């Protein structure tokens, strides 16, 4: 059907105007003139958006079939079919190397004594239009031949089970949306920092707006992985979260956000202003962070990297949640976490660190640890304890004690955040209200000392 295409691979949406689809999905594309990105409309979901043109095939063509591998050699088909995880009966169809115009069905098999091997069955074509492996069983299409042998082996080594898996190709360039800006609209002014994955600058946007510009060093993480952070920030908008302004999706990749003039909360606490802060100021900062996290909570997201180093500060003790580089929408299943997500370990709840169960409740644990950073003015959690020993201690019941000059009621709040069972930890909704009302509802007799 001309203008109908079939997806060869899965594609996940990563902008506001691209289209998610699954392999085998049928899509209308009425202008396939060119570019590497085509406007498509799904005949399954009725959704419209842009798709990578190398991920689809015309619906008429044999190339639309997932099991059709075209012109590959006998030996290359074997290499693909002998993948360690393929079930017995994994298969593909390809051109025959030995008979012009014929095809070949190649199938993974298993010898109980000798192990994995591949069998090949030549598919010949008649003048009548038929296809066959054996003369007695003919079909009008490769599709019907495959369908039949997926029901019964009928002479083959095994019934056809699984279509041979293969590598998904990269898209040609990244999908872009209305957050994209021309790089000429930016001037880099002051370099704020740098690390293994790039740099952060203070700059100006459109000649008028002060911004922070996070840059990706090429050859480190993928542009897609880097921009996951911007994808999250397009959806999460709140006064106590750092705001996304724009992206530049060609190398070097930029993420452009609002600029927070005082830098990280950790450095702010350790610096000269920390000496002049007392409990009311620190609790107010905690409440602001809790308000941001209560929004993240309501929106069904998880941050996964909450700590004072990832809060940013402005004038007048304004605090905002930042660094959404690990943040995720919560899904009702498990996933294999990256080895790096659990670090730094002193902020990570045991069930997140041990089993990869990162939830809003593991963010609550991290918030409790953040409360210790506030009340000690930036001391490292678990002082005297090396990173390698922390998990075992916490698992066995060890909790940090009440910091000097910290009211017992605030340490009791920290301890609730560190409950062994995640469900027994408070919500950020509760934490925000508690901290906002602290000096009227909880400590109405408070008087400052020299530190808190
Ligand atoms: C161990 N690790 C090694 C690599 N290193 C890189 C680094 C170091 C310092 C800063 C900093 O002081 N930033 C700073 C200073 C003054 C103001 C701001 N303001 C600001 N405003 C908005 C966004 C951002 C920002 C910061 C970091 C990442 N992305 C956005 N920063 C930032 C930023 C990045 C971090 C530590």
């Amino acid at each position: 059907m001309v203008t109908t295409f079939v997806a060869l691979y899965d594609y996940e949406s990563r902008t506001e105007t691209d289209l998610s689809f699954k392999k085998g999905e049928r899509l209308q594309i009425v202008n396939n003139t060119e570019g590497d990105w085509w406007l498509a409309h799904s005949l399954s979901t009725g959704q419209t958006g842009y798709i990578p043109s190398n991920y689809v095939a015309p619906s008429d063509s044999i190339q639309a079939e997932e099991w059709y591998f075209g012109k590959i050699t006998r030996r290359e088909s074997e290499r693909l079919l002998l993948n360690a995880e393929n079930p017995r009966g994994t298969f593909l169809v390809r051109e025959s190397e030995t008979t012009k115009g014929a095809y070949c069905l190649s199938v993974s098999d298993f010898d109980n004594a000798k192990g994995l091997n591949v069998k090949h069955y030549k598919i010949r074509k008649l003048d009548s239009g038929g296809f066959y492996i054996t003369s007695r069983t003919q079909f009008n299409s490769l599709q019907q031949l495959v369908a039949y042998y997926s029901k019964h082996a009928d002479g083959l080594c095994h019934r056809l089970t699984t279509v041979c898996p293969t590598s998904k190709p990269q898209t040609q360039g990244l999908a872009k949306d209305a957050w994209e800006i021309p790089r000429e609209s930016l001037r880099l002014e002051v370099k704020l920092g740098q690390g293994c994955f790039g740099e952060v600058w203070m700059g100006t946007w459109n000649g008028t707006t002060r911004v922070a510009i996070k840059t990706l060093k090429p050859g480190t993480m993928s542009p897609e992985a880097f921009l996951q952070e911007a994808q999250v920030m397009k959806k999460l908008r709140h006064e106590k979260l750092v705001q996304l302004y724009a992206v530049v999706s060609e190398e070097p990749i930029y993420i452009v956000t609002e600029y927070m003039s005082k830098g990280s909360l950790l450095d702010f606490l350790k610096g000269e202003t920390g000496k002049y802060l007392r409990l009311p100021q620190l609790v107010d900062m905690a409440a602001q962070i809790a308000s941001g996290m209560a929004y993240v909570e309501r929106m069904n997201y998880v941050h996964r990297d909450l700590r004072a180093a990832n809060i940013l500060v402005g004038e007048n003790l304004v605090c905002k949640v930042a660094d959404f580089g690990l943040a995720r929408l919560i899904e009702d299943n498990e996933y294999t976490a990256r080895q790096g997500a659990k670090f730094p370990i002193k902020w990570t709840a045991p069930e997140a660190a041990l089993y990869g169960r990162f939830t809003i409740k593991s963010d609550v644990w991290s918030f409790g640890i953040l409360l210790t950073e506030l009340t000690t003015k930036g001391r490292v959690p678990y002082p005297g304890m090396v990173n390698r020993e922390v998990l075992d201690q916490v698992e066995r019941g060890y909790r940090m004690p009440c910091p000097p000059e910290c009211p017992e009621s605030l340490h009791d709040l920290m301890c609730q955040c560190w409950r062994k069972e995640p469900e027994e930890r408070p919500t950020f909704e509760y934490l925000q209200a508690f901290l906002e009302d602290y000096f009227t509802s909880t400590e109405p007799q408070y008087q400052p000392g020299e530190n808190l």
